[PDB]
């Protein structure tokens, strides 16, 4: 590319192909993001410009817009490795608790920190948390999803995950809030603790019953308003809630309960970032070195 060397294509993102390039004038190596036609609006060009602005330890820094020939990129900081991959590379013995405990702090003063600039992410999920060697972790595109307007699948003719989504968006309700961060992270959360999905599905519907089948169907108790949400259907079976201490064995008294209330079906009782952040469960909290196999 004119501005760009291209190092190797590092995958594909919800927008568009991503990758590891270098650029021609620094020599600095990024992650570039070709945006995914009609004229590339102009309303999120500079609502993403915006976001530029954002600057914290937990959130990966978006460098530049860069809007040539036509065409869309976005420039973001480098960084080592995804969750994913860090999860599926420490399967075997576990990532070890204090290792947990300390991603999940530091994700949580991204979700602060972002929600209290008014900006959501709507799409938190282990491919776009991204850590380094030294302990840190990171969240990437943050505010993309509002100001685009998500297909609903990319024109690689592949797959979106919908494992992370929050039940609210699953029911159809089309005014995002907060919690359904707190929500995805809920998700990831137990992800690090079992090394398994805690609700991986297949559809839309099986989704939202694995949901439904381990927290309980709900009902105008625990959620009020459900029975009016957009898909909605009174014909959905009712699933009794199972015990919690199944859910993510052999995790303690405490991160249970931080993650029940960061799984509760009313995203206006789930608990925020900031309430999160003064949990017991964060009461020893450190910050180890992954052992990470570049
Ligand atoms: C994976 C480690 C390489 N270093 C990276 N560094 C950054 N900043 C990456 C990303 O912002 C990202 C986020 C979601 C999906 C993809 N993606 O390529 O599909 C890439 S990836």
């Amino acid at each position: 590319m004119e501005n760009f060397q291209k190092v190797e294509k590092i995958g594909e993102g919800t927008y568009g192909v991503v990758y590891k390039a270098r650029n021609k004038l620094t020599g600095e190596v990024v992650a570039l993001k070709k945006i995914r036609t009609e004229g590339v609006p102009s309303t999120a060009i500079r609502e993403i410009s915006l976001l530029k602005e954002l600057n914290h330890p937990n959130i990966v820094k978006l460098l530049d817009v860069i809007h040539t020939e036509n065409k869309l990129y976005l420039v973001f900081e480098f960084l080592h490795q995804d969750l994913k991959k860090f999860m599926d590379a420490s399967a075997l013995t576990g990532i070890p608790l204090p290792l947990i405990k300390s991603y999940l702090f530091q994700l949580l003063q991204g979700l602060a920190f972002c929600h209290s600039h008014r900006v959501l992410h709507r799409d938190l999920k282990p491919q776009n948390l991204l850590i380094n060697t030294e302990g840190a972790i990171k969240l990437a595109d943050f505010g993309l999803a509002r100001a685009f307007g998500v297909p609903v699948r990319t024109y690689t003719h592949e797959v979106v995950t919908l494992w992370y989504r929050a039940p609210e968006i699953l029911l159809g309700c089309k005014y995002y809030s907060t919690a359904v961060d707190i929500w995805s992270l809920g998700c990831i959360f137990a992800e690090m603790v079992t090394r398994r999905a805690l609700f991986p599905g297949d559809s839309e519907i099986d989704q939202l019953f694995r949901i439904f089948r381990t927290l309980g169907t709900p009902d105008e108790v625990v959620w009020p308003g459900v029975t009016s949400m957009p898909d909605y259907k009174p014909s959905f079976p009712k699933w009794a809630r199972q015990d919690f201490s199944k859910v993510v064995p052999p995790l303690d008294e405490d991160g249970r309960s931080l993650l029940s209330q960061m799984l509760h079906y009313d995203p206006n009782k789930r608990i925020s970032a900031k309430a999160a952040l003064a949990h017991p469960f964060f009461q020893d909290v450190t910050k180890p070195v992954p052992h990470l196999r570049l």
